[PDB]
């Protein structure tokens, strides 16, 4: 479809639109008493041209799967996003004045309770990665005509996550993706490092494989032309702008970031801007080509029960890869992402079987999470991203923002705990339960054998929110029958007798250490109840307390994790104040070191001998 | 001091050294049964030339403050680091064979229990940032002649944190810093994206402001010359290498990352390598110019007591900046870092008073933490880095690694909780207590007024480990006298009577909400004990239980944080099983939204009215 080269009246209408967007941005933030009108004003021509010349979308159905996508990476410009959706006819004009009120959904930064928002972007530097996932999905999965546009600030470009996304887009030839850089010279508290050195921005973009075009970001003409032209590779529109453009006395000045205009000033400036608008008539949005496919919303089921054998030995990391590949045969919705760790997480098994649905993300965990979030938007795919659980700490802000984005992504982190052995602490996840439990939409699976792992993968696929599966490096015995039923929030009692002295709660390697402790203790005529949580969040409080009441009130938790935020604290918080109930904890008390897995479990006090000693001390 | 242009015999000795380093790397990893000899072998000429031609250091005193610094960013090449320190005479040869044993300190990745290691680097992409802090310190603080050298992998370059460091180094003109890029074509599980496209690496480095030199990384001559030449700006030595160089049959092959050679193969390959060594005589290290200044190790004390007034209103974020500036007058060791948030965290006050000791880190939280870690190495400075607590989640892996690095850094995160109001959840720290409590070397301060904030800054300065100070946006009343004594692990009872019904534990805004609840409740003839923890980690368990025993065993915790990993869970874990003790929690149960601070405290159930209702329900 041809570029429509605008006439001078269309160009004037785009200028008028940009100026209306400035006025609203000022009105809304002055009404709120907070916000970022100067950050809106540098972007006003960009927004007018994108929404009212370049992009194709259903104005009354912002989530429509055929629409071009727009990602406001510089999310503090939210008031101008809201203004463009009022200009397009989706939002009521009057509602814009309710910015940041508890009575409104026009919140301080964009969030997906808004139909026109797919991802929340208030934490800078994350929007381009989500946009990359949207574009990858458009080109390779949906195979549709929609384009993806992402608006970034210049200060924002200091975030490394942006450059991971830059590199991803050129690796994967995302010629349907456009990044618009609002080079307004200034960040929050000082000039951005490169200021108006447009040539260095261009060199950086080009060095990372993008087609880079420098424009006057306040020229509607130049913007129409640069956006109109497609682009064989990801394209960066490097827009020279002025912060506070159009606000006399404030344009290009420090000390105005995140500062609203006082009422008296807003009124004077708005009259100035208004004087430059030549018509009140609004431009209409133009709709998309409807070529996005249907996607299935049904439950995704494993094609058969697990086929392990009780007593065989397999690491849950390897069971994860097996289970994920298996599930990929049941549904084309499943996609897998990994950060150059596929041979260690065993996501390589999925790649072997389903290569078209595997995304190599390289050593770039931040971006990997953002790609997954973008792929999950509009329910287009069901992503599973993997790396070592320790390296998901590199992506915690992306995970945090994924929950604010109401995203349905699945994360599998391997190599938990000291039981990995010889690599040492840099590779050992000892804080991942703390991390993921603190994510408000999370479900935390900690499968203890291959059967439980397969069941966790299936359950995660069908569970909303941030699903985390903690996998382990040691081979451990299969303990569950293949037809054992598993559910979110349902634990399992894996050993019991009527004379049990203590309820021992373990998971992964420490479950197996607890079972081995039970055998040690049998020699002493001491029986212990052993409980496998299955999910750490939510925790089966009922079965834990029913168990504890059968074992003189006594609970011992043992975990390959630090003391804070893990299993022991979850249990303690669940049962505190319950009459007659006591909880004793065994966990890892400090940064570990290299050695054999069994040696480290011993050193850090979480192996079978440590468990047996704690049990005896409770009995006395 | 002149470049010493080596003769052919010195060059042959450097080749011999490189080959000895290969042999040891193989021997050690084969002995261990794990490790990364192919990653060592690509770097062997680089290591030989750096340690035995270019760098200047005391071989018997690796931590000496005058020494050049070397940072092994690609930390899985640890065996070749160990080998070079044995070659230099510091380590015993025989100890190299004890790699990864629980009986050795030659662990799988480098750690600072090793004298020759300043920062732990097992999580890729972090070493260059630490090296930047070392170089910044050398040039601007120590004003010394030492240089800083950092060896990176090519896959590693996919991490965004590397590019933040690249940009930092050119902003700050770190002409004493050299990055060596081991472009061996391969990552862990596939070729690195750019493979041997040396020109694109050069363009990326140059676009980020570095002087970039492409070399044959297996030519000792070319390396000597490129390292010899200083360099007016940060310099990237872009070394074309082959993974597994020198291992016949393995050089340049996939499927060998992190795979040790079997014994039979190691023996054959070592005989091959050994055959190419022309002399056993070792080269000696060359010592540094001793021009690093003395640094003071004494306690750092505030120059006076706090000068607040009880009843005056100040936000703890603003008290932080005031206190940090004050402390900077007492000692030149204090430095401040911030990520383009200085006007919102109030670190701008320190910048105003002590500009030479403020480091603007721009919107790049990962790198900021790494700069701080590097500045703290060898005790050269006492860093305080600040941003919003929510954005420290962007740096969790750097923080995690800082504890593995035994680093003494101070972090102040503002804008905690829903009480920030209108910006919404992207800015709200609701998981920072979970995060920082899980860091094993951490001390977590949560000051509730300006006095407590000043005391926390002073205590943090003098406390080892990862110190976190949680600051808040609302102005709240000063409640403490200026001469109130504060200590790590000591809480305060701020309201009590002999007829108290409940012990209410709050902090920051929720302390003030609890005090307001106490006034509400007085109307009903209900008294409550109110306790301010001061430190969340470590928690004053004794005062909490003594308090609870005075209030019928009843504890209510109220926090502007999610339920998991915060104050309520810390308290529950501390007191679980204590007879007669109950704990009830109020926290934030889901992702928040925009509104006024008081409105959000109400919506999320943590304001004075919520507290008063929970107290009444306990009494019944
Ligand atoms: C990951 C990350 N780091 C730092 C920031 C902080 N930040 C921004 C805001 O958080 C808005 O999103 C900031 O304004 C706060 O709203 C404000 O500090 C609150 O102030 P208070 O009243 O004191 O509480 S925006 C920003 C600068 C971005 O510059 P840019 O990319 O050049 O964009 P421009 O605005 O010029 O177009 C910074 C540092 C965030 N959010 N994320
Ligand atoms: C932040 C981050 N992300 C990913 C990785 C993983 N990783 C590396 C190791 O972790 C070593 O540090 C990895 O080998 C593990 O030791 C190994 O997977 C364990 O295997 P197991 O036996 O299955 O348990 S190293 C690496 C590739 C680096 O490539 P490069 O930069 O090009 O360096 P080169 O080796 O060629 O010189 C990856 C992905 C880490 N660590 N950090
Ligand atoms: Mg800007
Ligand atoms: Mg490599
Ligand atoms: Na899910
Ligand atoms: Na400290």
């Amino acid at each position: 479809e041809s570029y429509h080269k605008p006439d001078q009246q269309k160009l004037q209408a785009l200028k008028d639109t940009a100026n209306r967007l400035r006025i609203s941005s000022i009105q809304a933030t002055t009404a709120a008493g907070s916000g970022h009108p100067t950050s809106c004003c540098s972007a006003a021509e960009i927004m007018a041209v994108l929404f009212f010349h370049t992009m194709r979308y259903k104005s009354q159905d912002p989530r429509n799967p055929h629409n071009d996508r727009f990602v406001l990476s510089k999310g503090h410009a939210a008031p101008i996003l809201y203004a463009v959706w009022a200009e397009a006819g989706f939002l009521a004009e009057a509602e814009l004045l309710n910015l940041r009120k508890i009575s409104s959904d026009l919140d301080g930064h964009p969030v997906p309770k808004q139909a026109f928002t797919d991802v929340a972007t208030g934490s800078l530097g994350q929007g381009l990665g989500a946009a990359c996932g949207m574009a990858y999905t458009g080109k390779y999965f949906d195979k549709a005509s929609y384009r993806v546009y992402c608006l970034l600030g210049d200060g924002e470009l200091s975030e490394g996550s942006v450059w991971e996304a830059m590199a991803f887009a050129s690796i994967y030839k995302l010629d349907n993706l456009v990044a618009i850089l609002d080079i307004n010279r200034l960040g929050q508290s000082d000039p951005a490092p490169l200021q108006h050195q447009m040539d260095i921005y261009q060199k950086r973009c080009e060095a990372f494989g993008w087609h880079a075009i420098i424009v006057d970001g306040h020229s509607v003409e130049e913007l129409c032309k640069a956006f109109g032209q497609a682009k064989h590779q990801p394209t960066a529109i490097i827009a020279k702008t002025f912060k506070g453009r159009g606000i006399t006395g404030v344009e290009d000045k420090e000390s105005w970031h995140g500062k609203p205009l006082p009422k008296n000033m807003a009124e004077q400036i708005i009259q100035e801007i208004y004087s430059q608008i030549q018509s009140k008539k609004k431009i209409l949005a133009t709709p998309p080509q409807e070529d996005a496919p249907s996607v299935d919303i049904a439950n995704i089921r494993m094609p058969s029960l697990p086929s392990y054998k009780v007593g065989d030995k397999i690491a849950t990391r390897k069971a994860y890869g097996q289970a994920l590949a298996k599930l990929g045969h049941a549904s084309d919705r499943i996609i897998a992402l990994d950060g150059d760790t596929k041979n260690s997480t065993f996501s390589e098994i999925f790649k072997k079987e389903h290569p078209d649905r595997f995304i190599e993300c390289y050593i770039a965990e931040q971006n990997m999470v953002s790609i997954a979030v973008g792929c999950a938007t509009r329910n287009r795919t069901v992503p599973f991203c993997s790396t070592f659980a320790a390296f998901f700490t590199r992506a915690f802000d992306q995970i945090r923002m994924a929950a604010i984005s109401e995203s349905n992504i699945n994360l599998c982190g391997s190599h938990c705990g000291v039981s990995i052995g010889e690599d040492g602490p840099s590779q050992m996840a000892l804080e991942d339960l703390a991390m993921f439990r603190s994510v408000p939409t999370s479900t935390v699976f900690y499968p203890s054998d291959g059967v439980a792992t397969e069941k966790a993968v299936e359950l995660a696929a069908n569970t909303k929110g941030i699903c985390f599966i903690r996998t382990s490096r040691p081979e451990n015995a299969i303990i569950y029958n293949n037809n054992e039923d598993f559910q979110v929030g349902q634990a399992k009692v894996v050993l019991k007798s009527k004379d049990d002295q203590v309820t021992v709660i373990g998971a992964g390697v420490t479950l197996h250490e607890a079972l081995a402790a039970a055998e040690l203790l049998k020699k002493e005529k001491i029986n212990i109840r052993v409980l496998d949580p299955f999910t750490i969040k939510p925790l089966d409080r009922k079965l834990i307390l029913d168990s504890a009441r059968a074992t003189k009130g006594r609970i011992l938790t043992v975990e390959d994790h630090y003391y804070e935020g893990g299993i022991g604290e979850a249990v303690s918080s669940a049962v505190v104040g319950e009459p007659g109930i006591t909880v004793t904890h065994l966990a890892v008390n400090r940064v570990p070191r290299s050695g054999k897995p069994a040696e480290l479990l011993k050193m850090f006090g979480i192996d079978r001998d440590a468990i047996a000693q704690a049990v005896r001390g409770l009995i006395t």
